[PDB]
DNA sequence: AACAGGGAAGTAG
DNA sequence: CAGGTCGGCCGACTGCGGCACTCGAGCTACTTCCCTGTT
DNA sequence: AATGCCGCAGTCGGCCGACCTG
DNA sequence: AAACAGGGAAGTAG
DNA sequence: CAGGTCGGCCGACTGCGGCACTCGAGCTACTTCCCTGTTT
DNA sequence: AATGCCGCAGTCGGCCGACCTG
């Protein structure tokens, strides 16, 4: 009967409630036989899978891509850098892009912040040249590249680009400013300084100071490359999509969508 | 204290956990600061208002549309008719659009579902043509336009729109097909009695046949215009975002959001 | 591993107690390798600060250059600017404050531009007032570290020097202490035992612990490592 | 017809209008909906009639 | 129709005053200051 | 009732606007530059002050 | 003065 | 009067959508409008 | 060559001091 | 005559 | 053997999302590679 | 002169009967 079914799809692509409706099999039955038809579509509708990790310290893992704020005018091209920890970030408006540009923004950023592991940025043209390769290399850092087309491989950094316009909207309704760098200096340090958290600290202060963490609970892990549910591990931290369990015996901390994470106790 | 607040929110439109641990102020003091500045934007990202109605009667409100169905060729333009209570669906292979076609495809919708007592539809020049307005009256048939720009108000048929375009899109990669119409007729066939719904309901026998009417729950209701919860009441209707109350007060049925809704 | 330190005196030109905190290198060895470079021979922080003007000959239109220093923590700054008006010192003040955050009150010199009523009303705006020993000392320091960096001379524009000049002073150079003019300026280590080398390498921060098995989390290492308790020591 | 079918006294005529189909009951009042009419209405049960 | 606002700009229930229009959980309720109505939560309003 | 809303066309925001009526989620409101009242619906509608 | 092409203008899709 | 209740207050939680390198041109279609031509 | 994110803002609810009261 | 330097086109990615 | 247990089973609920009238052109930056006049 | 809809698919969780075991 279920070969029945089959050809009945076969010929007409019926969903699954009909199949369990019209010819008494049980649900499964029917939506694996629905995934099995060539024809039948393509799922484009995916639960969160992938998860951007982020550094567990201050200055160790740092996201940067360009940005347009078309009000600057030839100051349009923003580079920008935001930390994965304290998410601490900086700008400055430099026209034009080029390896000049973004090596001086690395020195700026880098006096602004200080020595980060590695950097993970977008795969734009300045940043796979050959002399910011060995610029990093001189500095001994770290360099990741990313996917092509991702956008979300740098979410976190996109994110930032939606705090400073934001912050430089809302400045600018403000007032009048001399310059689009005192502008963007105000921005900054209004994010950087102001600009706390819900839990009463800035981003600075959490930047460069001493990092503070309770006896983290211990929960139950699912892992993907497994399929089995395998625990329980400590948990590092963990957020809204994020989630950074590290078991024993693994070489390097796991990151996990919010999805795989279950209560322990 | 809140007046320094106040002047520092002016000068560096902080957020409200700053001036909340910074000036000792209840974090509703502080909402209400970030709020009362005009030069801080507006919220954009506002939650969901508003919900199209749909008759709990089928064959009495009904949604039309068109699209581009660009591999049809010179008969790219579909007309889309889908009916709200039991989403019964129809569609044409029309060339062009005119209040000619625009007739011709009221006319077979009527032959294939029936007449409905009103038809909610866009702005569009076809649907604000006189002719259709005095068809309309002659078949008397009320009418809605909707505001422009805004296919929120149309929904049902864009989703319609999704499902068609889906169904016509598998079944051309399923075989070969004479004409642009015998597809869409195999599309549509499928639509309405073998694409089923979730509770052993074929759409066709939804649009027709016995309404199914369960015992209605007593549920508690939150009234949008006037910021009070008042109930309980009947709940007619419920599904993914939609509801309906019909207070003994009230003239005519309610539509709200669901999350407005809160079982008693 | 001196070597290491050869680079990084190359590179940043730091004090010797830097190298010796970043490389665990003898003290002697660092002032052998410091020696080896040809050209390099208050109470709380965010408080006052002081205001001062100095000017460098190598820049040429550029000498005129703005540095804002703290009294306590001594973090320093400054700026490339073209003249010392009135909105320049307001600019250099916007990006101060960006760089290091808001203090108490200023001290400043009898400048035109310090009197000058445009800087009255935007420190007043800002709520803090207004009012040379520490500063005259960091013009040294920083002519000094920037003297010391020109060594390698591939800097496009000044303010790319000059960025890594303070960077240098405020993260690299460090002070006999153990914590950089960053750390002083923003305010259980457990000792461990490292398996590659099998020396004890610390001190570093805890993390947890658990069923004979410690997160001991390394300083220089970006990710957390698990290591037995047989390998960690109380400190 | 698993469900009631009830004879309706509409107010606008005064005049016993139906049979219709009733949907829901309570308070003294029926959901009462009318074939022709395109949404239910609230009438008073002392107006609504058994039918059969 | 009489009503009771809180003032909570300032904590307090100000009031009793005229209530005008509602929706999206706001009543834009008019004090006696009359250059100008404000907007309320309706969590924050109560009839009088 | 002054009510911040959203051009619908551009979604750039036009405001501050009276607000003439509304209900059930849409807002009829009609601004002093605009010679008839804009029908919106209340997905956009903020109460300004 | 007048209307009937008709081209434009406006508007929504 | 302290048990009982209510309101203030905030941790915790959550629906939403746009950051993605930038914005636009163009066609169809009916109706309102008066020019250019004709009553 | 290495994976979506979170601020704004509304909302639930537990905490707790003041007020009702057997 | 074999080697070499702009110059350009082309492909990829933001 | 019947109380307890695991599994087969499905109602029930949720995260993502493109349906909106159709579409592109073009930007700047960098590297690799090929072409044509220049050198020994 | 009128309002975001809902299928595809994963996933919890109770329901129930074959089956382990008291
Ligand atoms: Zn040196």
């Amino acid at each position: 009967a279920l070969e029945s079914a089959q050809e009945s799809h076969a010929l007409h692509h019926q969903n699954a409630a009909a199949l369990r409706f019209q010819f008494h099999i049980t649900r499964e039955q029917a939506r694996e036989i629905v995934k099995l038809c060539p024809n039948c579509p393509d799922w484009g509708h995916a639960p969160q899978l992938g998860v951007n990790p982020r550094g567990l310290k201050p200055r160790v893992l740092w996201q940067m891509d360009v940005t347009h704020v078309s009000e600057f005018g030839k100051l349009k091209y923003v580079h920008v850098t935001v930390d994965t920890y304290s998410h601490f970030t900086f700008a400055t408006a430099r026209t034009g892009e080029a390896t000049k540009d973004v090596l001086q923004h690395l020195a700026q950023s880098f006096a602004y912040m200080g020595i980060p592991q590695k950097i993970k940025t977008d795969n734009a043209p300045a940043y796979v040249s050959r002399s910011i390769q060995e610029f990093l290399a001189r500095w001994k850092i770290s360099h990741v590249t990313g996917i092509p087309y991702n956008p979300q491989g740098q979410a976190i950094v996109e994110r930032t680009h939606q705090n400073i316009k934001a912050q430089l909207n809302k400045l600018q309704k403000a007032g009048k400013y001399y310059t689009p760098h005192h502008l963007l200096a105000h921005a900054l340090f209004v994010l950087n300084h102001v600009n706390m958290d819900n839990q009463g600290h800035t981003a600075a202060e959490r930047h460069w100071g001493p990092i503070s963490a309770d006896p983290k609970p211990m929960v139950m892990w699912k892992d993907l490359l497994t399929g089995s549910w395998k625990g329980p591990d400590v948990l590092i931290t963990a957020g809204r999509g994020y989630a950074c369990v590290f078991p024993q015996d693994a070489e390097s901390p796991i990151w996990v969508p919010d999805r795989f994470i279950r209560p322990f106790t």
